[PDB]
């Protein structure tokens, strides 16, 4: 009863199911080995799924219970809340998505197996369920796609209940009158921003100096802050969570100090969302025995070709070094397996979009300013607003804009940075462009359909390029 | 105000280049003009600047387009399901068409503040050129200004076509301008054209509450070169939101009658089956031609083609090496970027420049709930020319973001070349078409192939991993998630 596979895939996230299929689609007998109950990881289960479905209903109710649709004539006298619904769309993507990977995995014939999958020989892996029986797998190859798990705060104990982490916060049962948020990365940018619609009371403390995480560009993470404040969201900076002390009558207090030091003070609040980071998950997969030693930050060291000091063990994804995103693990899993499969295996982190789906949204690939300057390029600054695009106006709906990064000596561009509406979808026109190593004048030239939200990044490059835009 | 030559401003001016016309070619020409160091006028005969597209063209409709849909998300199913809960939702028209109202004055000003901030001479004023380096403009007072100048720019623009026997009277028998601000809800319109016009003002009204039926004497929507299963798949999805129509079909006639309603009697395109179909407004909207009335061309002997276009070089120069032309009175797909973009390479020309524009990276959108955008090459192109490519389609049904957000109609499909596997055309039929297009578009300007951009990492979970998958089911014969 050993199964016999070419690949073995443990994890079936973002990296772990599209690597499955994909090299299912290339002729490799394959298995995929999920401990949890539904297939599709981090992502799918706990992370941008749900998240993205409560950030587009929380907007939408914005909307309808605010000034926006009385403005376009769409006349209401009495929005209310379904909390139990709002989350019961939610649920239902979830699962209609979760049921499609089953579906894909039996379409393109990976099996699937169920149970906590441990690396038990250079060839094998083998899966325990959870009533403790063992499934064998014998296979040429394994590939790890374990993923992440949530940071823990030391000394503030997560339990689901009032002091959550993401997947508590994507699931509350009702709106809670006061939230603290620790951590204003993007994860906590947008889970304060769903309750602050809903009605929450919500302050974001946050040690840095700035707001969106590693990576964002300053100027842009400024103008962001500044737009969310006006929204309502309240933020403290520079600031250090000290503890939190879980209360007889369910309340919690959080005791906060200016991060340099000074100024202690305690919030009240019947929510703690705590969201300083996430970390890369190995436990008892089996690598202290095999000899694969973990770097400084758990993460599991690889070869271009992905490959752990044992050639044909694997790794990708939130377990590997990178950027923690969905795309980014989907994509190592295609081309690892390829690969595998004798071809060239490529991916470039500086065209990997980072996204933040707020209303506005956030979007970025290639250098910041920031970047740019610890590196000493000689770079040209190109923005343009979206009070000035056509589309944008035509929406009522402008705040924001488009900034450019480009080099002088050969007019490339080197970073491409989106606050606004359509940013999300805008920055993969950017990742193109950098991929092909655009020109800002390329750009320029395209001929973006009017009206488009797309002919501000069209400008911005004009604006790089040839010094001026048209439309500003 | 030496920039702003009003009635009464009527000294003589010298100009480097002079622009006729300030729709989307002609003020972007005079702005880049400008900027390239041209002394420039822009003669405009309408109290506002901003041509066909601004006043009476994309941004209103567009803005109809927009909050129709959200009356619909608010009063159909949508919001409910998401437990937003509402008593009561009702239409404020009035409010409405003030949105759009504002958004189009907002703009208009924008132009005038431009033509400032870049020192072009706003001349309000009808132009007819009267000498080879010579525009005359005649203004609303009877006073007439001349303009003695190097260069000619002709960005004259567009009309509604006409329908021979049928008054637009813009009260009840209406061009896209009535339609665009009628003062109540029409219980029953008919719109005489299926194409890209008069889908979209369609469906604003349906939306709305209108009973919808589009005429066409051709078999298809949405206008010349849509990719027919495209084509067909979209005009399904518009018969299940309630909009109907009949193809193949002419008019014959429409008569006002006693009752205020109007009787428009059509047949089979071929002849036969003879019917009559009532409604309250009917919306007229056949097609566009070009416009160059009093233009002093036949003077000059500027020849038009037989559709009334003006023939122009590679460097839109008309036979008159000195007068250019640009826009919806050009060869083309009369589209607002078309405009622009041959506005701003024909005054790159002048100063000195290349000239070039690839007109098979131009794409066209459709800016209903879903969208259609598309790019390049038709299967029926590509057939009629023998080029041999393969096909890659990917439904919205399968992406991540239009499954979350319940947003799930239509496809993305790729054309690319059997051999090379070089993207010949790119189809989008769903949400989000009108800006994933323009990815294509980009892609189309580097020769790049279907292997290319699926192997670009778009975000997740967005539209465009749609427009990802669809490449790599072209390139590879498989997508991922279907
Ligand atoms: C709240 C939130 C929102 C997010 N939003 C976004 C977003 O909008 N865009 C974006 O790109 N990214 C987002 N992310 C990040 C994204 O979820 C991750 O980058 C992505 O899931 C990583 O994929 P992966 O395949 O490497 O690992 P994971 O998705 O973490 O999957 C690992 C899988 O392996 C299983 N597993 C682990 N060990 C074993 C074992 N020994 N045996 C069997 N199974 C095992 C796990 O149970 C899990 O199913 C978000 C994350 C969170 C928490
Ligand atoms: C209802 C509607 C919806 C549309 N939606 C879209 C869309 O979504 N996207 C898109 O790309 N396109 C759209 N279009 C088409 C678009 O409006 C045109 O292709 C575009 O305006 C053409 O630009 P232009 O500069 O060539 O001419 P025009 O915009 O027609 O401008 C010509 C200008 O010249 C002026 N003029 C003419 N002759 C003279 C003279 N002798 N002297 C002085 N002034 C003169 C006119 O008054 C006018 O202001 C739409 C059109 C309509 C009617």
């Amino acid at each position: 009863q050993p199964i016999d596979a070419d690949v073995t895939v443990i994890g079936s996230g973002p990296g772990g199911y599209v690597a499955a299929i994909k090299a299912a689609q290339l002729g490799f007998k394959t298995v995929c080995i999920e401990k949890n109950e539904t297939l599709g990881g981090t992502c799918l289960n706990v992370g941008c799924i749900p998240s993205k479905a409560l950030l587009n209903n929380s907007h939408y109710y914005h909307m309808a219970h605010g000034k926006d649709f009385a403005s376009r004539g769409i006349e209401m006298s009495e929005v209310r809340l379904n909390l139990d619904k709002m989350m019961e769309q939610k649920s239902t993507a979830v699962k209609a998505l979760t049921g499609g990977i089953a579906h894909l995995f039996k379409q393109n014939k990976v099996v699937h197996v169920n149970g906590y999958g441990k690396i038990t020989g250079k060839n094998q892996v083998t899966a325990t369920k959870a009533d403790g029986g063992t499934q064998v797998i014998d296979t040429k190859n394994i590939l790890i796609a374990t993923g992440s798990e949530v940071t823990p705060f030391p000394g503030i104990t997560i339990d689901e209940d009032t002091i959550v982490s993401s997947t508590g916060a994507l699931s509350l049962k009702k709106v809670p009158e006061k939230m603290v948020v620790i951590g204003a990365g993007v994860i906590g940018v947008e889970l304060g921003s769903v309750w602050q619609r809903l009605g929450a009371d919500v302050t974001a403390v946050e040690f840095l100096g700035h707001v969106g995480g590693v990576g964002i560009d300053m100027e842009i993470s400024k103008n962001f802050q500044r737009i969310l404040q006006k929204q309502g969201f309240k933020f403290k900076l520079n600031t250090k969570v000290t503890g939190a002390t879980k209360k007889s009558d369910g309340k919690i207090d959080v005791s906060i100090e200016a991060a340099s030091g000074g100024k202690a003070e305690v919030i009240t609040c019947d929510v703690l969302l705590v969201c300083i980071g996430r970390r890369p998950f190995t436990k008892n997969l089996g690598l202290e025995e095999l000899g694969i030693e973990l770097d400084p930050r758990g993460r599991i060291p690889v070869n271009t070709r992905f490959q752990t000091k044992i050639p044909n063990i694997y790794a990708i994804g939130d377990v590997v070094a990178g950027p923690m995103l969905a795309h980014k693990a989907e994509d190592e899993g295609i081309i690892c397996v390829e690969g595998m499969a004798g071809g060239a295996v490529h991916i470039d982190y500086n065209c990997v979009p980072s996204v933040i789906y707020t209303h506005p949204e956030v979007a970025w690939v290639g250098k910041s300013e920031e970047q740019l300057k610890e590196e000493g390029i000689e770079y040209k600054v190109g923005k343009f607003p979206f009070a000035a695009n056509s589309r944008a106006k035509t929406n009522a709906d402008t705040d924001g804009m488009v900034k450019i990064l480009g080099q002088k000596s050969t007019d490339r561009v080197l970073g491409a940075h989106i606050l606004g509406p359509g940013a999300g979808e805008m920055v993969n026109e950017a990742a193109l462009a950098l991929e092909y190593g655009a020109s800002c004048e390329d750009i320029a030239r395209v001929c973006h359909a009017h009206p488009t939200l797309s002919e501000a990044f069209g400008e911005a490059n004009l604006a790089a390029s040839f010094g001026k835009s048209i439309n500003f």
